[PDB]
Order: C-alpha cells, then structure tokens, then sequence
C-alpha cells in the first residue's frame, strides 16, 4: 500500500493533520501581528519570484559563477534601496538572508556600513554631497567599510593606518605605514568598490587626535583602474560567502580633501580641531539576534520535517520502523532547539523595544536642560546596561544557531552532507556571523567585567540598569533538601526565580572573590585571574534573560495560542537546568533527586510539543525557496524530490569522468615495466 | 626595531627558546619509540615531495577541479598497496588525511572498505581469485563498498535490496524494489568503480535469511559502461570531501553467479539450502577496521589544527600594554589558554586511545583470518576470537563517535581562536571542518554507535554480577569505589593525584552504569531486551560518554607511567589538566554523585588556571612535538617560524595575482549595472 519511497507524504500529512492551532497565529505571535507577517510575506515574494535571485543552482557554483551570480543579484536589488524605509530595508535583507548570505553581505557592504557610516558621521552638508555623486542611488558609486587590519580587528584603538593634516596643500594624507596595517576583509573593494570609509589615526601638526573616518576614492570611476597610491588585492577563498569579494588595501600617501573626512563629532580647519567635548552598533547587534532566528527556524524547520518522514530501527512489532520523531532520543536532541529558536525572537524584539524606551527616555531628558539638576543620568546608566546586555545575547544566540545548524545536520544522517540540503553552505556564513562585528569571546569577557563592576554598584548602593537590578536581590527560593514539587518545576514564575537565583549568586561570588583578589592585585589583573567566571556570569545572565523574555511575551498571546507557547517555553527554562545541572547544585538551589524529576519533565514536553511540531514549525512561515532543501518539503515527499534534485543538478547519461581518457583509463590499464636486473659477473 | 608586520617571527623564536625538553622524545612518546617515528617520517617525506600530491593549490579547487585531481594522486599512492604492511597502510592513509581528505577516502573505499569486506568475508580461495583478476593492485579493477541505501542507515537489518538464489542458473538475482532501496554515497560509483561488493536481503526459497556480501560487477572494464540492469549516477555537490565521486545505484534483475557471495562464514549450496548461519554479525568486519582508523584521525587532524592556532596565538597581539607598547598576545590572556590548551591535552589523550585501538584491530584479524571456521578442532579458537569482535566493536564504536566529535569541537574552537584569519580558506579551517565532519556520521552514525557501546556496557554489566569474564577496560566496573565525601570538601592534593582523579572518574561512571543496568533488569519484566534499551536510550548514551571520557583519562596516565622523565613532569601536566578540565564540563555529573562538593568546584576552576599556565609556558614545544613540517600545516598562520603575516600576505597574492583591478564580470555585469541609465516615470497623456 505504501513503501519507504511513498510513505512520507503520507505521513507528513497525518502529522499536519494532528495541528490543533491556527498556524498564521504563531506567525502573527512571532512576526509581532497580522500588519507585519504581510509585510514580511510581500518581502518574501519579490525575493522568491524573481528569476536573478534564484537560489535553485547555488550549491553547485564554484568561486567564480558565486561571485557574478551575487553582482547580478546585487543589481537585482538595487531599485529597493531608494523605496526602503530603514525597516524595510533591514527587513529585506535578514530574510534573503536565510538563502543568500553572499548577496545580503555584498549589497549590506554599501547600503547599510558605507552609507550607514557617512550619514552617521558626516554633517548634514557632506551627507548630501555624496546622494549628489550617487551614493545611495549606487550611479557610479558603490562604497564599502575599511576598518579592519591584517593586524587589527577587535581594537579600534589599535589602529595603524594614518591621515595626516597637510596645510599646504589642505589635503589629507591616507598611508598604511607598513604590511601589518594594510586593510582586511574589506566587502566590494576586491572587485566592486568605486570609495571606501577609511578608518585612521588623525594626525595634524604631530599629534595623535584618535581614530576617525574618511572617503577615500579607490578607483577611477570610468575604467575601475585603481586610483595613484591605492593599492588593492581579493583576499581569496573564504570558508563561506564566496560570493562576497572581501579584498585588502594598501595605501600610499594617497591624498584626499579635507572636506572628505567626516566630521559631525570632530572637526579641523587650519590645523583646528574641536570635538565638542551609540545606535548604530547596538541597532547593528539587535539586528544579529534576529539573524540567529531567521537562519536557525530554517534549519529546524529541515530536520524536524524529515524525522517526521524519516523511519529507521523499531522495535514495536509493527509492520513499520518507527519515525525517529518518535524516539525520546531524538526529540531531546532538536525539540529544546526549536524553544530556543523561539526565544531568540522573544529577545531580538525585546531589546529592540527596551533600546527605543531608553533613547526616548534620554531625548526627551532636557540633559543641558537640568531641572535645575542633570542628576538623571539613571537614564544615562540603564542605557550603558542595555548596551552590555545586548553583548551577550549577540555572542549566544550567534553561537545557538551555530551549533542549531550543526546539530539540525547530524540529525538528518548522512543526507546532512548533501549540498542540496543545505547545512554545508549555511553553516561557513553563520560562522563569520560569530567573528564579525564584536568578536563573541571579547563581547562575553566585556560583559561579564561590566556586571562584576554593576554588582560593586550596588554593593554600594547606587542605581544600575533595570536589567540587572535583580543582582541585588533576596530569593523567593531556599532549598533545606527537600526536593522541589512538580507543580514548582513547571512554573514559569518559579522557574524564572531559579535562574535570576543561580544568576545573581554566581555574580556575588565571583564580586567576592575580585574584591579579596584586588587586596594582592590591580584591577586589570584580578579580572583576568577572575575571566571564567566573567564568561560563566555573562552566560547564565543572558539565559535568564532569554527565559524571561519568552514568559514575558506568552502572558500577551493569543489564548489558541498560549497553551502551545507555554509549553515551549518551559521546555527552553527546564532543559536549561539540564544543560547546567552543576550550576545549580552548586547553589544548591535545586537537588539530585530533583533534577532525575527535571528529566523526566523535559521528556514529558517533549511529547507535548513533538505532537505539534508540523505547526509549531509552519508557523514561522517558511515557502519551499526558503528552505532551499529538499528533505524540508512542505509537501514531507522526501526521496522522491531529493532524488530529483540530484538527476537535476547531476545528470548521470554519461558513466565515464571528463578525466576518463586522460587519468582513469591510463592508471587502470597502466603497463608493467620491468622487473629484469642488470647483468654482473661474479 | 619591530612593528607588527615583523614582530612574530622574533617572538616565535623566543617561545621557542622557552622549550625546556628535546622535542623528539615527546615525538617518540606520542609514536611509541624512535623507531615508529622514522617510519613516521618515512611516510610524510613520501607524501610531502611527490608532486602529484602537492595542496597548494587546493583550497582554490572547484569540484572538477578536485575529482580530477584526487583521481591522480589515487593513481600515484597505488605502488604502496602492493608493498606496504597493515601499519604502513594505516599510517599513510591517517597522515594523508591531515591535509586531503578527498583522496584518503577514494583511495581507501577500495583499499580499506572492499578489499577488506573480500578479505574478512570471502573464502581463501574467493579472495585469490578477485586478487588474482586485479583486486589488491587495482589493474582493470577497482572496487566500492554498497552497504548504505537512500532508506537505511544505520539499521543494516533492514535493508531492502534483495538477493534471491536461482538454481535453474545457480546465481543471485540483485534487485532494487523501489528508488528507496537505492544505494546512495557509495565512493567512487559514479565515476571510477568496475566492481562493487552490495549488501542485501540473501532470499532462497521465499525465505529472508538476513544481509549478506556479494560481489557485483558493475561497469565493463574496456570502455567503462555500466553492466546490464546496473544504474548509477552522481549524488553531486557534497558539504565537503567534493573529490570523492560518491553515487547512487539501482540493480534491475542482475545476475551473478551464487560463488560471488561471500561465503567464509554464511554459506549456500547449488541445491539452495543456507549450508550455514553465520553464527556471526562479521559481514561488518571491514567497517570496524575504520572505526580504529577513526581514532587516528581524530589525533591527526586535531593536531594539526591546533598547532595553526596555538603558533599564531603565539605571535597575535590584540589590546596590551607592555614597555614599548606593544598590546599583549592573545597566547598570554587567560581565557584563550581554557580555549586550547584543555583542547591540547584532549588531542595529546587521542592518541593513546588510537594506539590500543589499533594494537587489538592488528591482533584481533591476524586471529581471525589464520582462523578456519570449516575446522571442528578449531571452534573454540574462534569462540574467543568472536567475543574479541564484539568486545572491539563496542569499545571501537564509542571512541570514534566521541574521538570525532571532539576533533569537530578542536577544529571549530581553533578557528574562532585565530578570529576573522580563521575563516581565510588558506588558513586551513573551512575545507578542514566541511571534509571532517562527515567522519562523525558514516561507518556508523556517533549517536547510534553511543547507544552500541551503552548496551555493551550493560551486557558487561550482568556479566560482571553473573560474576563471569570482562575485558581489561570494563573491569573497574566491578569495584567499589574507593572514596567517599562527607561533605567536608576534597583538597588539593587529591584534586591532582592522577589515582584520585582516575578514580573519581571510574566511580562516576560505574555508577551511572550499574544505575542503567538496574533499570534495565527492572524493565526486561515487562519488554524485550530491544524495547528497554529504546527506554534507555538517554541513559546508554550518558554511560558511553562517561565511560569513554575514563577510558581515555586513564590511557594517558598509563603511558606517562612508562615515559622518559625528562618529559614526564610536563606530560602529566597536560594528563591533569584534561582530567580536571573534564571533571569541568561534567561538573553535574560528578556533584549528583557525591563525588565532589560545591566548594571543590571553586578549587577546580583554579588548578585548572594554574596547569593551563605551566602548559602555556610550553606550548610549542608540544605542539613542535607533533613533528608536523609546513607542508601538514598547510596553512601560512601556522608557519614553524612564525612569520605568519609575510606568508599570509604572499599566499593571498601568490593565489590572486592582484594586477587587474577589474572582475571576469566588469563588461557584462559591473560596468552595465553601475552606469545604468535613468528610469522614465514620465507620465502619460489623459483627460
Ligand atoms: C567574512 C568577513 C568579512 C569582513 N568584512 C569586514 C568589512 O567589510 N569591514 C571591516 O572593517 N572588517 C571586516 N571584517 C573584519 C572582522 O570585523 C574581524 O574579523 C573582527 O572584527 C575582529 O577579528 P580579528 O581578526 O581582529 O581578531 P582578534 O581581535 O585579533 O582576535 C583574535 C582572537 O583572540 C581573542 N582575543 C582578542 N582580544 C582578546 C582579549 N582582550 N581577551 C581575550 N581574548 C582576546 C579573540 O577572542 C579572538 O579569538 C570581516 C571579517 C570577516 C571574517
Ligand atoms: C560523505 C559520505 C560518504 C559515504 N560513503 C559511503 C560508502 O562509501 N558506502 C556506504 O555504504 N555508505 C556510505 N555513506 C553512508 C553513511 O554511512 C551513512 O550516512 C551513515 O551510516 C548514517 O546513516 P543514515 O544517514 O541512514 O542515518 P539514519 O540511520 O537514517 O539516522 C538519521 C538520524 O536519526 C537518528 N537515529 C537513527 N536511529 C535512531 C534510534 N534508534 N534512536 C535514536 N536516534 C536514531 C540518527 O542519530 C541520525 O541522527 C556515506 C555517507 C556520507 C555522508
């Protein structure tokens, strides 16, 4: 009646059959309402439409089909760069961004850093200077962001590359002293970049005023050759994103006009200068949380589709193996991972909302305005808070769908590995999403010295972010050793006490051991001496934060809804436990006969929320093209379309390799020469 | 004197100078004697000279490019298949896929996977005859291995290509009932194999008697087309290892003769009665010989990486001070030691746990294969010969998941660890992780092989309460553990004891064991023994991990026992540093116990601090230890002296001569798009 080949389509639609919700609920819960969802769905439509961007043939281009492949795409896009409100254009890219991390980073090079950066540093004059070369409408002009070096990366500070003030001429001079300070990974300079926003030191008169920007032309428009004293390489092959030509610059007393460096915050004329004594890069970090959403519902919407399908060892005597699905085992393995992908969502919006209510509050401040007092800078701290916060959930969440990725590909076996699935191509772009734009180690070590020193705050009583004003809390929990109710472990006001528990006392006790450290040692040493911890603090904070968040937001839903996302979220809170089951006996907050009871409630939820998992994963709304895969069909008909797609891709007609005649034939009929040994007397 | 384009080749010479040991007795140490490291170094001379074997260049490689060119350099290692012992086999296929994985494996699918399916299944006088038509020296023959079907996996059981006996014609009729069955990712059948050994349903009579070997021929050999009912093609574009032709095959009423089947231990007559059951699950025999291989590879690969980001964390510098200003070297903060040098000490662990592996498989199929299964004198030789498989097996299977696993962690935690320059194709990583990866799921799938050994873990269990015979390594199991923890805290002096430490971690996972076998007795009331293993899937999985993380732990200390001296000290640096480093990541484990108090954990965190310091103050001399040259780097960052900038700068170039600033794609696609003319929204005329 039906057999392995013909089997999941069938069963695929008995599980979308089990959905006991109104899926485009869900979509509207994590979209943020009906406006939005059909926002993202009109996006979603240009993209999959249109015949330049396909994604069909991507996985089979090498270096240089990728490369053309993303300019044509990136001219494909280009009319949306005039329509696109900052939103929309945000929007647009996060989710060609599941597909075609290539084209986002070569079109974002421009549009979103080059320009982001002179609208952000330049005076208003010089704003509208550049729209009139073709800057935003990209007419013979395409930018790119030069600020990293061969030998800086993670230290603006560090920076070698100089300009220095020459009066003379009222010019400045752009070099890069030596091979050290050339620019690196600069997106668009290799092949596509007509200027650059230069970060150097500013030197006028022998001094060093710190490190600013300027517009540095690179090629002359009208043949692409490379401007007097720029020179310019492609830095090559790259782990992912061939697609992006990511090239290095070297600069040879290059001279540009005063005017070109960008001076909202800092000015010269005359050898003058006068800095009159942010946004961006959280607005950019934000921007990465929902990556990690975006990127990592795709790859769970794979794997949970084809274990839905996919039958492999039972035991049950009946006719079929069972759908590994089914297997505990397995559930333990992606079903946590598809709560933690809902989390991130939760988070990304949330610090979106709370960075906009606190710019609000520090704008609508009169801070030269005092009440005859500025003594709000409360506003001011909670800001800086935010700030660390948004750290660490930009180095966890790039991590999740990392290792979201990973674990999404192990888990569809060997079929993983094909490139038509997805999981290669997807997971060498998502890792440069972990280097780039705050390396992940620096942000959490960064973070958890900012906590160490809020905890000192409050240990002196003094105000301190909203965010971490729970560090100066007492526990609603003491455990006696005698071991927590079920009906405690399934609370979510309960289960958010535990964590903020473990949370603060962690933060207390590494607080403790700084100040005794700092009685033999000097600040700087006692948190290196203190660095696990640090990083320990930082995660276990960004977690709590992520659990709360997730309750926060179920408490507004849809009562269809609801019940659904409460018990996703519990599975993320729980599960959490697991993961760090020597944390919180270390506090003792919870006991060893309470976490064998933590086991079995994660098994528990995991029946519940595999039972839904069709919707719970058509709810982030996902057409085959997003997927890209295969294996991930709405449709569940898996090896029939996977086949399909690797005759389409492959056609087999010919059994012999275009080598056949010239190294396969020759070696296996190869000759034997001889084995005779030369004559000799005696 | 220096600015940071020439500072690191100054500072790689200084740590360098910090070594306090001869580097070759570590080398010694890890090969098992002077005498293995010339062998050693034999080998990779070889690979390293034969310009058909050359990597520069292979990192800018398309897919034609690669399949092509693994196909050469399978053709120039072929002369080493006539002359090279099982250990020279070994060795040069491990140190080969340090830096090419793609020829390792299609080279070894023959090699490794079908000879040695011909060799552990087929009669004496069956494998003569396929060696003699050209078998072992690949002349007019080469060979795949078709186990793995689109379908199945990992249960072999349930495989659904059929072999059903003809005796009108005394042959197999090898069929693909549907595109499920199809066999999918065999090696080398899309392009290069003639021969393929199959696995399937062997069907006589209307009877399944289960999966058993048959040698299929699958192309004709004079012009390369594919046999009568025999359908291949490519599977295409991998995640990596895109120089290996993996294909797909569908059989339509093949015939071979009933002599194809591979008959050393499952037997079938011209008259179609099944002379034989196996007595014997050794139609696997050849996957366990990669398994073992597996564990090599883990060291090997590991090796090499975390040599590339240890050298450059040597030399990098990002935010000091230091008194000219210099920023501090990102070797020197404490947090990138915890990143690697536990990952050091783990890899430096591989190795012992490769060395008994391999010991045993050697052991174990020279038994075997002297063994004559058609001698009634000789049926308890091989009783014990059996339970020495199985006993491999299990043990085999848990190492290489964790073993290769742990490799995918060292290869992705030195990536990050070399920052934006490990994510430069000629760094190594990409090409590097994408081949690796796939080592943890096929010959077996990591996960599904934890739950093997957890149920071998379980069986040695009942028999150690039978109070019957165990292998060495599960012994401990019987034991009571020696410490006990009134609350009152472990000191120091224990916390780096390598007895206390062995110890506390054979109690750890004893317990968990003897707990599993508990609940499985209590179970097998009710189930079979298959559907209570199912209920502890969780747990077999847990009871692997432990078990094997001791069995690695306990290995080191048990070479380090039998070291030189000299380098004793600094080794059992590394041994501590891994066990406590351990106890770290397990650190639930070990307090659900009552093993450890909350207060040691504090103390933990410290001392493995203080051993990543002193193993900080050595670093290349360990990583010298490897005794990799420049050529198993690959990769400029990880350059012997150090002068990572220069040779990165000068690969880039060498790869991408820079001299047109314009792309292949400036008149078609730049220069049009660019100076793209005006849209006309000029409106139209109307009243
Ligand atoms: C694909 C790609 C595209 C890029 N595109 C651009 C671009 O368009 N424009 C641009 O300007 N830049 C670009 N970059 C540069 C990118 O921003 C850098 O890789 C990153 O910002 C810093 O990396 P790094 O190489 O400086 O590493 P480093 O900062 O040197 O870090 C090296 C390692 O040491 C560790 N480390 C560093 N400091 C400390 C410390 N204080 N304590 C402990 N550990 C530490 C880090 O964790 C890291 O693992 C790109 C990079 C990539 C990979
Ligand atoms: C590059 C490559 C080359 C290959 N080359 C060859 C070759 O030359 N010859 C050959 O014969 N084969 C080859 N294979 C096949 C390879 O051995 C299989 O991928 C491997 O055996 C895994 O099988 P599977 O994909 O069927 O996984 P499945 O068994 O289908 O498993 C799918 C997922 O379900 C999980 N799962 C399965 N069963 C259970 C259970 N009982 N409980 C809980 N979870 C479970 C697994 O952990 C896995 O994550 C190759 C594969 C690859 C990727």
């Amino acid at each position: 009646t039906t057999n392995t080949f013909t089997d999941p389509p069938v069963e695929m639609a008995k599980e979308r059959g089990k959905t006991q919700f109104t899926v485009r609920d869900v979509t509207n819960f994590l979209n943020g309402g009906e406006e939005e969802t059909q926002i993202v769905e009109k996006i979603m439509s240009s993209i999959e439409r249109d015949p330049v961007l396909s994604v069909t043939a991507d996985y089979d281009c090498n270096l240089q089909q990728a490369r053309k492949q993303t300019m044509e795409r990136v001219a494909a896009l280009s009319p949306y760069l005039v329509t696109d409100t900052e939103k929309l254009s945000l929007w647009r890219a996060q989710l060609h961004g599941m597909v075609d991390m290539s084209t986002r980073t070569r079109l974002s090079i421009h549009n979103n850093l080059f320009i982001g950066s002179i609208r952000g540093s330049g005076t208003p004059e010089q704003f509208k200077y550049w729209v009139k070369k073709g800057a935003v409408a990209v007419k013979q002009f395409y930018g790119c962001f030069a600020m990293t070096e061969l030998g800086h990366g993670s230290n603006l500070k560090g920076l070698e590359t100089t300009a220095t003030y020459d009066q003379d001429s009222d010019q400045f001079i752009i070099n890069t002293p030596h091979i050290g300070a050339t620019k690196w990974w600069i997106g668009g300079a290799a092949h596509t970049s007509t200027h650059c926003v230069c970060f150097a030191k500013l030197i006028v008169h022998g001094k060093d005023y710190g490190t600013r920007n300027f517009v540095v032309p690179l090629r002359n428009v009208h043949d692409h050759s490379l401007k007097v004293g720029v020179s310019i390489g492609d830095i090559g092959k790259k782990m992912g994103r061939d697609g992006v030509d990511n090239g290095w610059i070297q600069f040879t007393n290059v001279r540009i006009p005063r005017q070109n460096m960008l001076m909202r915050y800092a000015k010269v004329s005359d050898t003058g200068v006068v800095t009159k004594p942010y946004g961006a890069l959280i607005r950019g970090r934000v921007s990465m949380i929902a990556d990690s959403f975006h990127v990592s519902k795709r790859f769970l919407t794979i794997a949970l589709r084809y274990a839905c399908v996919r039958r492999q060892f039972g035991t049950s005597g009946d006719t079929k193996e069972t759908k590994i699905i089914d297997y505990p085992y397995h559930q333990r393995r992606l079903l946590p991972l598809l709560a933690y992908c809902y989390a991130m969502k939760m988070g990304a919006d949330e610090a979106q909302k709370t960075w906009i209510e606190t710019t609000d509050r520090i704008l609508a401040l009169n801070p030269n305005d005092p009440a005859q007092k500025n003594d709000l800078e409360k506003a001011v701290t909670d800001t800086k808070e935010l700030f660390a916060a948004s750290a660490g959930m930009k180095a966890f969440t790039t991590w999740g769908c990392a290792k979201i990725i990973d674990e999404c590909r192990q888990a569809c076996g060997g079929h993983g590995y094909s490139g038509y699935n997805g999981f290669g191509q997807g997971y060498a772009d998502w890792v440069v999403q972990c280097t780039w734009e705050g390396d992940n180690n620096v942000l959490c070590l960064s973070m958890g010295r900012g906590l160490v020193q809020s905890a000192l705050q409050i240990l002196a009583g003094k105000h301190v972010g909203a965010s971490i004003q729970y560090v100066g809390d007492k526990s609603k929990i003491s455990q006696n050793g005698q071991g927590t109710p079920r009906e405690q472990l399934l609370s979510p006001e309960f289960l958010v006490e535990a964590f903020r528990t473990a949370s603060r006392n962690n933060i207390l006790r590494t607080t403790d051991k700084y100040q005794e450290l700092v009685k033999t040692l000097n600040p700087d040493q006692a948190f290196e001496e203190l660095s696990q911890q640090r990083f320990q603090c930082a995660r276990i904070h960004t977690r709590q934060h992520l659990i709360s968040s997730f309750y926060a937001r179920i408490a507004t839903a849809k009562d269809d809804i609801k019940p659904h996302l409460l018990k996703l979220a519990n599975l993320f809170a729980l599960w959490s436990i697991e993961e760090d089951t020597g944390i919180f006996l270390r506090e003792n907050i919870l006991t060893p006969g309470d976490i064998d009871l933590i086991n079995s409630l994660v098994d528990e939820l995991c029946v519940a929320v595999r039972d839904q998992v069709i919707g719970l994963t058509d709810a982030f709304g996902l057409s085959d093209f997003f997927i890209n895969a295969p294996i991930g069909s709405y449709d569940g008909n898996v090896y029939e379309k996977y086949f399909a797609k690797v005759n389409q891709q492959n056609p087999a007609t010919n059994p012999r390799p275009p080598y056949y005649e010239s190294t396969l034939k020759p070696f296996l009929f190869r000759e034997e020469e001889d084995d005779e040994i030369c004559d000799l007397d005696e």
